[PDB]
């Protein structure tokens, strides 16, 4: 499992969804250093572009294999290979928008392949998401809890708004390994510090480059 | 102030004190990238070595100028130059050890100068600190609160112990500018993520090299 995840790994993503009835499809390709916790993704909106909502609400749906885990924290995600893992997430914005995401992670001839589906509903028409008045996510900390051979993650995320305030968004995620034959060494409770940054964008946010640093740490 | 702090800065330190009655003195020199939040220091125990306690309890006393503050979080420390700043810290270990630390930070001939005094008492004789069974600090988050011209920092630190457990330690720190006349833009409440790594040691921890990465963030 860990053996199959090299110090350098490429990744590819297909993401399809509907937000407030607007249907789209994105493709992404990138690479990272799974044991250093760093990755970069170049993303294209190939159907439904330009999107009438902030790409920021999609950005967190495009990579758990790339978390730096110190020796003392068993790495559920790297141990899941070769079979990979799935995750399901609910994002609840303080102003009432909701996003549900299902993701499949697989390893296909040494490339990490992500397949994702997104449904967004009830974003206020005049709110910062549908008015495209957002400016990226603040750094955040996700609490990880073992739950019967899977993991649950919870985080309060803060979407920056034009003018300097934030839209708060609760994330709840269930992570499940696809492994059935081998065993996984389960972690106890821990935290993951995440920093997701946009590097560049062009053509009304139909091309986006983003980079994430994510590091697992002891929780007190 | 920020203009005096260059993209690369060297630092020198003198730290002296007593822990459970044991008297010692340390000198250090290093350099880092203050806007990138990275720094490295080479430390010698020049008096009282070898120490009969874990060097880890001194490691966090040896550099606030080297914290990456992103554009929206005003940098109290870099703004305090040329006068610089002071800090006073109480470290309370859950097994009863207490340390008071008093530090002065100044700038001389393009070099950051650190002068620190440490007084540690009531470390258990067969605890991990006095038995030298510690293995570094876990990465941690310090909460920073504005207060009456200064900043107060709060963090629960976790010292790794031989065999895989942790000894917890409360840090409360008061940070005060020596720029007592002149405008500083005050931050609101924020957090600093710290990672302090030992790189090298020799001669029973009387030579230590350590590297720190520190990054301020929204709270």
């Amino acid at each position: 499992g860990e053996e199959l995840i090299k110090e350098e790994m490429p990744m590819k993503v297909v993401l399809e969804g509907t937000v407030n009835g607007h249907q789209f499809k994105c493709t992404g390709e990138g690479e990272g250093r799974p044991y250093e916790g760093v990755q970069t993704m170049r993303i294209k909106v190939i159907e439904g572009g330009p999107l009438p909502f902030a790409f920021d609400i999609l950005a967190t749906s495009f990579s758990r294999t790339f978390v730096k885990h110190p020796k003392g924290i068993p790495d559920y995600f790297k141990q899941s290979f070769p079979e990979g893992f799935t995750w399901e997430r609910v994002m609840r914005f303080e102003d009432g928008g909701v996003v549900t995401v299902t993701q499949d992670t697989s390893l296909q001839d040494g490339v990490l392949i992500y397949n994702a589906k997104v449904r967004g509903v009830n974003f206020p028409s005049n709110g910062p998401v549908m008015q495209k008045k957002t400016k990226g996510w603040e750094p955040n900390t996700e609490m990880i809890y073992p739950a019967d051979g899977g993991l649950r993650g919870y985080t309060d995320m803060a979407l920056k708004v034009d003018g300097g305030g934030h839209l708060h968004c609760s994330f709840v995620t269930e992570y499940r390994s696809k492994k059935t034959v081998g065993n996984i060494k389960m972690p106890g409770v821990y935290a993951i510090d995440h920093r997701l940054e946009r590097i560049e964008e062009s053509d009304n946010e139909t091309y986006v480059v983003q980079r994430e640093v994510a590091v697992a740490k002891y929780s007190n």
